[PDB]
């Protein structure tokens, strides 16, 4: 149904003027409930998800006309800061119609400038750019959140040179000096808004959103993640780093001296030794349960879905798994059986494994280990199905021609084919056996499908992969890069507020009112002509 | 059915009072069957396209895969009555064609399916160089 | 690579040669050696007998040549072959400059 789809509504969408001045001249009201599930949004079905005002219409439709002839009505003057069902006003509706093209962007962006200033000068008490939509986000947060990338980079930096309107701007040039330009930014809401800031939903999305990779790369954010890493971010991380590297090496030393009696646990002796090592397992126990509390702490702070649970944050999964063999190695520890042994093997073998965790802040070895794990989760997934199958038919087939009354099992052959891959193969591991010429046409055949073509595929296959994600691992290490100083500054261990940027400057000293204001402005230097 | 093969001489082997020879049995008589509709389904894609040599041998590999599984299945039947151990040699190979034949369905899985082609195009295109 | 290399042959040495013990192979020097050998192509994934937990240690072998042998051993070639594809004027520039330190030297 097509409910509150008023002649106002249809003039202005036709794009006919004439009926849409006669219609508000003729009385016609502005706030207007179309609210028919046509118009509702899940554009997915037929529908119009940028309906439920007028005003939303006339802007979303880039006529200027309609919108600046509703700020002075006949009858019944408009109102930017209406609200839709969802809380959105017309700025959240020229966000949303985004759709990060060049064309699109130059009229979302003239449009915004545009209703945004005559909406200040109509009320110069009102800031609808702040104003919240039901989910609690402005239409920079929802254009970050989005993935409305060419919004987000106008709202960031844009200005406006006009006495009584450079209040409104984000960006100002106070100082030059010939060809040097000092410009700033304001960047309120970007460190912290006190509920969602813009990096906070840019890093912490839920991997749907297209631009959460390019988003990091304007020019202010960029800027602010590196002050931030030089700051104090990258002591800490270092610092971390080192303390893991430690963790690691008292947990490899209790290991490797652990005792070889049977059914633990074992008791201290008036020895020296047995101090050291039952102090190694106490820490190495400490570290499991510090990153099993981390891995919840995680969990509950985001409840990510299955569709992003498995295909992000593989490192706090990782670490948690960590945690997991740990604890159930001591619960076997203390049960009075060997089988702890395997477990903690796996959590060691895992802990140094996910030493790479840390290669994230520095520049080569992350983009190195990114390109890794990339081209683990690629080509694993493709590649093991097809080597399986070949190995697995040959296997059975070999396996079931030769029998007698050693070999007769599907494991030893199944093992003695995997060795043709890390060239140990024989081509002769038995003799005597029936139908010799039909053997050894089988394993040159898997020789031939497997040694000499497969693995040079897999060679070829990962060349072209590399070539394609040289960019994709820049940006996805930048976006590591900017996981780790959010989540550093967000906890910080002493609940000390260290995140601020420049103090409250006196950027504008001039507001509607007969006041000044200080917006935490940010410097940044730069040279031209 | 493949693995569990009698090791006497001088086929057929008589059935038991045993459950394993059920088993077995059921799953040759099984094998056979899915090698005579594999059989019928090549004729019929044959006979409703006669393509000539020059389509037939650059096109359609994979009913001429499955057609080839299914002849040499058959010609272990054959054998397999006929009081011969050599329907070992002919029953492995279609065995081993067989799980290859797996890679078949790899369309219809955009990214297998895609690793699979490719691959297939780096065979023809590779050894006869 | 040898950071990478290293973290992934010291893991897994430490995992094999803490799983295994008695009252041969169960020294680290040893172990490292012997899982290093699977880069040159001359590993065995067989060279312990009557060990415990048999089937964990054939997972760590299996996990170590899959991690290593199949996948870092290969992408170490691709890496190359992208970098050496973009050094090659990088190669031509800097061969001119060591001529020209050397004709500078020599006169
Ligand atoms: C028995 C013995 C078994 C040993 C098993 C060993 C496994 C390999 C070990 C791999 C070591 C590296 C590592 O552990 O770290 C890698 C994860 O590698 C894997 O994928 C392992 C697949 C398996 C990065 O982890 P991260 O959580 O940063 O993922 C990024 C997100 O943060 C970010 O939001 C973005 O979404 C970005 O696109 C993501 O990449
Ligand atoms: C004794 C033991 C021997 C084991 C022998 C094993 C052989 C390799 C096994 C290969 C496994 C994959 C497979 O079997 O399937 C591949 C065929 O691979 C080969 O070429 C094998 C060469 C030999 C796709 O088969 P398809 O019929 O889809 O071909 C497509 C047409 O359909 C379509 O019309 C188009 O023309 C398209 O260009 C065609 O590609």
């Amino acid at each position: 149904y097509y409910k509150g789809q008023t002649a106002l509504h249809i003039a202005i969408e036709r794009r006919n003027m004439t009926l849409v001045t006669l219609l508000v001249e003729n009385g016609a009201d502005v706030q207007a409930a179309a609210n028919g599930d046509f118009f509702k949004k899940t554009k997915g079905r037929p529908g119009f998800y940028f309906g439920e005002l007028p005003l939303s219409l006339a802007a979303c439709t880039n006529q200027l006309a309609i919108v600046k002839f509703l700020l002075q009505n006949s009858w019944q003057p408009a109102d930017i800061s209406a609200r839709d069902s969802v809380g959105n006003t017309v700025l959240h509706a020229l966000v949303e119609v985004a759709d990060n093209t060049v064309d699109n962007t130059k009229f979302v962006t003239s449009m915004y400038n545009e209703i945004l200033i005559l909406g200040a000068k109509l009320h110069p008490t009102l800031k609808l750019e702040e104003i919240t939509n039901r989910k609690g986000l402005t239409p920079l947060a929802l254009a970050a959140s989005s993935g409305k990338i060419g919004v987000l980079a106008y709202i960031l930096q844009r200005e406006i040179h006009e006495p009584e309107c450079r209040h409104l701007s984000r960006k100002f040039t106070e100082w030059a000096y010939g060809p040097v330009h000092s410009s700033l930014y304001d960047l309120s809401c970007i460190d912290t808004c006190e509920k969602n800031s813009v990096l906070e939903v840019i890093a912490y999305s839920s991997s749907e959103t297209p631009n959460r990779h390019d988003m990091l790369l304007v020019e202010p954010l960029n800027r602010l993640l590196q002050d931030k890493w030089d700051r104090f971010v990258k002591r800490i991380f270092y610092f971390n780093f080192f303390v893991y590297c430690l963790y690691m090496i008292i947990f490899t030393a209790a290991a490797y001296y652990r005792p070889v009696e049977g059914l633990p646990p074992y008791k201290l002796k008036n020895t020296v030794g047995d101090y050291f090592r039952v102090t190694g397992e106490i820490l190495s126990v400490s570290g499991g349960v510090y990153f099993f509390f981390r891995g919840i702490q995680y969990f509950l702070q985001r409840r990510p879905s299955l569709k992003s649970l498995f295909v992000d944050s593989y490192s706090e999964i990782l670490f948690f798994v960590q945690s997991l063999f740990m604890l159930v190695s001591v619960v076997l520890y203390f049960s009075q059986r060997k089988e702890y042994v395997a477990s903690m093997v796996f959590s060691l073998a895992m802990g140094w494994t996910n030493m790479l965790y840390y290669t994230r802040g520095f520049q080569q070895m992350g983009i190195y280990a990114v390109m890794i794990e990339k081209m683990i989760l690629r080509d694993l997934c493709r590649f093991m199905f097809v080597y399986l199958v070949f190995l697995f038919g040959f296997s059975t087939a070999v396996v079931t021609l030769i029998e007698d009354g050693s070999y007769n099992s599907l494991y030893s052959t199944c093992l003695e084919l995997f060795k043709f891959t890390i060239g140990m193969g024989d081509l002769e591991f038995t003799e005597n056996y029936d139908f010799k010429a039909v053997f050894i046409i089988l394993l040159l055949a898997y020789v031939i499908l497997t040694y000499i073509l497969l693995l040079n595929m897999l060679i070829a296959l990962m060349g072209e992969t590399v070539n394609k994600i040289a960019q994709e691992s820049k940006n996805i290490w930048k976006l590591q890069r900017a996981i780790t100083i959010l989540d550093t500054e967000k906890s910080f261990l002493k609940c000390m507020r260290k995140a601020f940027r420049s103090g409250k400057l006196l950027q504008v000293g001039f507001t509607p009112d007969g006041k000044d204001d200080y917006r935490w402005c940010f410097r940044v230097d730069e040279v031209n002509w």
